[PDB]
């Protein structure tokens, strides 16, 4: 009925399957190393740049507006921060950019730019799933990554703008089911959700692939 319970239940199978790529398994159960981890964050640098210009392209469009938190959910600057840890003061001129990064990062773009109404499909997934698991993944990670005392590579796990991630989730949830679509457009929000969640399997599979070939 709402759209929220609708993207859930139709995610729900692909959602598994992501939970299920060998990389995630692994990261999960405490089995993920440096370079693994740093192709993470780099993935996700790409991807939340390429999401949030156009979110930024997009606010004011009836069609976004009212599902736009900049201050709650931005990730950029967090990733900007950890990366320069991880990466080094050259970040930018040395992390990766692979295949399976640049096909999510050019759906982005292709929905932010001719198909605007489907862009909330992708914040959903992102900012929800990215919010929902970072308390239990940054655990993981410090126990595995046995980082220096020096307060910096994680920032990325810590939404500092929202108190609690159970309230805002509501919030959230309450404003993506205001959003008003024709049917055909509520069915491609729908399906939008499930390749995002594609995009986010490929990218494992490809992460694996790099780490072990
Ligand atoms: C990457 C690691 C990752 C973990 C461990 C994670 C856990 C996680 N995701 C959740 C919600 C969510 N999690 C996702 C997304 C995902 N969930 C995934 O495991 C993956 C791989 C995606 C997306 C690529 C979304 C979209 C929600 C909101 C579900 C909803 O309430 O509608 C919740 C809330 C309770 C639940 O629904 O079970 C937890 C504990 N989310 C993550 O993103």
């Amino acid at each position: 009925q709402d759209l929220s319970e609708a993207l859930k239940e139709a995610t729900k199978e692909v959602r598994t399957q992501a939970e299920n790529a060998e990389f995630m398994r692994n990261f999960q159960k405490g089995q993920v190393t440096r370079d693994g981890f740093k192709l993470v964050m780099a993935s996700l640098y790409h991807i939340y740049v390429a999401l949030e210009e156009e979110i930024e392209r997009n606010k004011e469009s009836p069609v976004f507006a009212p599902v736009y938190f900049p201050e709650e959910l931005h990730r950029k600057a967090a990733l900007e921060q950890d990366l320069a840890f991880w990466y080094g003061p050259r970040w930018q001129e040395v992390i990766p950019y692979t295949p399976a990064m640049q096909r999510y990062v050019k759906r982005l773009h292709e929905v932010g730019r001719t198909e605007p109404e489907l862009l909330v499909a992708h914040a959903y997934t992102r900012y929800l799933g990215d919010l929902s698991g970072g308390q239990v993944l940054k655990k993981i990670a410090q126990k595995a990554l046995d980082l220096p005392s020096s307060g910096e590579g994680l920032a990325f796990f810590t939404f500092p703008n929202i108190a609690s991630a159970t309230k805002f989730k509501q919030l959230y949830r309450s404003r993506m089911n205001s959003l008003e679509m024709t049917p055909a457009v509520r069915q491609r929000v729908i399906e939008e959700a499930k390749t995002a969640f594609l995009l986010n399997i490929q990218l494992f599979e490809e992460l694996q692939e790099l780490l072990t070939h």
